[PDB]
């Protein structure tokens, strides 16, 4: 029983390093012999791993000038550290351990990517008008040798809003984390959020875009005819109520006079025939949808005597 704790799979690109946080335990007590295997292949009838060696305790354990380090002990600890890293280093890393009455072989596998591959944004799946909502930018990399940055974009310009940047380096997981607090308006629905990775030296090395779909009130635009809104008692006058914006699709539609509900007028035009003094005053329409009511811009109405 050989414990082992390592993030088990880590993602760097070429060019850049990868740093390995990594412990163990051998409950037959300290080691006597370390070899860090590149994709290691097993003779059946030696009964011993063949492959690349990128690490010997007898022949490498030093100049620290040194691409592959390992950082560990005979302990505890399996730390390693690849700097730079190459995508020939893609594959499997194979630490074979030996104690003094069994030997391990621990594999970590370390995916490199030819170019530096894009982070991931994440947000809720419902963003609405005026609440505040964290934007979460994720990179599943992190070396100590290659500091990056995670920039914030809306429609290609570097947002106001500060963002808070986190690095996790564990046993059990490697990543870089970017999160935004803003609070969406309607406006920002269907517009880009990109976040861009770039080095410590605002190169830009890759990026993931996101359209945001934020729900929104109904927003209107009120017309009316004729257009001064002023006319003479016995007029009709017609006024439409136009959704501009809505989030999800508006579902019902009121009209209002002076703070009161005009009763029955539940379509998107109010049609006044033959209006008296009466009827001046202001007015608005009202639509609603899953999110909530919008209003219009008040008409005020002038009808004058005779
Ligand atoms: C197993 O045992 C080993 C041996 O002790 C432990 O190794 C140490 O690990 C820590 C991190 O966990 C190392 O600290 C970090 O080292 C990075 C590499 O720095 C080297 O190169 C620079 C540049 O040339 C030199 O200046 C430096 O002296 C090293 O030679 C740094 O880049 C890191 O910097 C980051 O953190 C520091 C805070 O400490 C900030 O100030 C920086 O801004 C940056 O954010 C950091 O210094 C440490 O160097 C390792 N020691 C050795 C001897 O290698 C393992 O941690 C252990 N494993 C486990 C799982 O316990
Ligand atoms: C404690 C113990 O079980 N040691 C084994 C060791 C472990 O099973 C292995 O390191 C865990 O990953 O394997 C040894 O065999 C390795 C060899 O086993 C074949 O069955 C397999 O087809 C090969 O791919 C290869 O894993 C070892 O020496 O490392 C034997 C040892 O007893």
């Amino acid at each position: 029983k050989w414990v082992f704790e390592h993030p088990e799979t880590l993602y760097a690109w070429e060019g850049a390093c990868v740093w390995i946080p990594c412990t163990y335990r051998a409950l037959d007590g300290d080691l006597e012999s370390f070899i860090l295997f590149h994709n290691p292949e097993y003779n059946k009838a030696t009964s011993k791993f063949d492959g690349t060696r990128l690490y010997e305790s007898t022949k490498d354990g030093p100049s620290e000038q040194k691409r592959v380090q390992f950082l560990g002990d005979k302990n505890k600890n399996c730390t390693l550290s690849i700097h730079p890293v190459h995508l020939a280093d893609s594959g499997q890393l194979g630490l074979r351990m030996e104690s003094k009455t069994e030997k391990w072989m621990e594999r970590i596998h370390l995916a490199v990517s030819e170019r530096p591959f894009p982070p991931h944004i994440q947000l809720p799946p419902e963003i609405q008008e005026s609440q505040e909502v964290t934007l979460t930018c994720l990179l599943a990399f992190s070396c100590y040798g290659y500091p990056i940055q995670l920039q914030w974009l809306l429609e290609g310009v570097p947002m106001r809003q500060a963002a808070v940047t986190s690095t996790s380096l564990t046993i059990k997981s490697v990543f870089t984390r970017s999160e935004l607090k803003f609070s969406p308006q309607w406006s920002h629905h269907g517009k880009i959020v990109t976040c861009q990775l770039q080095d410590a030296d605002g190169k830009f090395l890759s990026a993931d875009t996101v359209q945001l779909n934020v729900k929104h009130t109904p927003k209107l635009e009120i017309k009316v005819t004729p257009s001064d809104a002023i006319v003479r008692e016995g007029d009709s006058v017609t006024m439409t109520c136009e959704v501009s914006s809505s989030n999800p699709e508006y579902t019902t539609v009121s009209w209002l006079k002076d703070g009161t509900s005009l009763k029955k007028q539940n379509t998107f035009t109010l049609n006044l025939r033959e209006v008296t003094k009466d009827q001046s005053g202001k007015y608005c329409c009202q639509v609603s949808n899953d999110v909530g009511p919008g209003r219009s811009e008040e008409v005020f109405l002038q009808v004058q005597y005779a």
